[PDB]
């Protein structure tokens, strides 16, 4: 509950998701050209516990689509948060192909939260 | 592509996964069914082949039908062909916590997975 | 010349550090989650004290064992990040926390995050 | 011994640390990969009155890649434990954040991990 939806990131890229009663998230990523839009899965607890926590949850999106391919996938982790303003709080990482003399060069590391409004500025 | 299969971790769990045509990840993770959850990713269908890895990365939310621990993993990392064929990986595991306890929700480490058993 | 790193930072949780920027690449000072004592616990860390000059940020890294003369958590963060100048400047962050643990529990040993310090108490 | 010594991690970097009585870590860090070369200074702190329980020792140190050769403009953070043993090892997770421009900085931030070991792999 709560987290089907479309959610933007502080940099405005755009998250359509859908939340199945299984778990499993489906959806698209993208920052409005449809060169920008990514497949995007993942899991989330379809159970929360019912104390105040965040709803745990994960995606990948993998670079690639019909018009580009980066060679590079991101996974996002993090937690919705219900209530007035929904919002959920994440950490990812991308990892990039590389050789193996390159592989300690491979994951880049961030933050990202999303919200149900497009940010300002 | 080489990743449909079952790898093994450092560890003792394991990783059932198909690699779909269309990109997708889709299996199991385990360790017994209470000890296995669902899996859902994604990978690069097309890599480079010039030597280096193919990336992708897979989410678990750790419920199933006799447990939940209420967070979920996310493996991020690239395929490495080959004699040794490897999966290197990093992940995160966030729980679900409040307002007060969200710095401490995230957890972060890395699984290296192989083709045979540790 | 001026690092603009020198002084007193905020989080937006409480937490206070007081650094000082020494010519040669030293970061030293004194981390606290009110300011008691038994919340004061050494910072020691590095930056690059020659930045570049195109508009990018001073690359910078410290570190603080959770210990001092009053407790101890068998635990050390490291904040890796970069200071921003301006008139609201800003150090940016990302952070590893490790807590010694047996090799059983190594898994769960080290958890990440971000912060964001500014030179308002806020 | 303890943290004190002459360590390698798995890609042949050479961690040269002193851990005074104090929480204190000092020393050099010369680096096989990356904009490095030479011998960076390192400070950090560890834990000097770990558990007795048989967890390792948290412990973190920092590098800016400056030095009188070369600048970088970044610096790598180190956060992890010590394991005392038959093979001694030092496991950690890194982060090195490079200065970048705002419009950057979402890939200012690399991730990894390194063991050291008191013996050099090959």
């Amino acid at each position: 509950a709560g987290i089907t939806g479309t959610w933007y990131n502080q940099l405005g890229s755009t998250f359509i998701v859908t939340a199945g009663a299984d778990g499993a998230l489906t959806g698209t990523y993208e920052s409005g050209n449809a060169e920008s839009r990514y497949v995007l899965t993942g899991r989330y607890d379809s159970a929360p516990a019912t104390d105040g926590s965040g709803t745990a949850l994960g995606w990948t999106v993998a670079w690639k689509n019909n018009y580009r391919n980066a060679h590079s996938a991101t996974t996002w982790s993090g937690q919705y948060v219900g209530g007035a303003e929904a919002r959920i709080n994440t950490q990812w990482l991308x990892t990039s192909g590389t050789t193996e003399a390159n592989a300690w060069k491979s994951t880049l590391v961030g933050h990202d939260t999303f919200t149900k409004v497009k940010p300002s500025a």
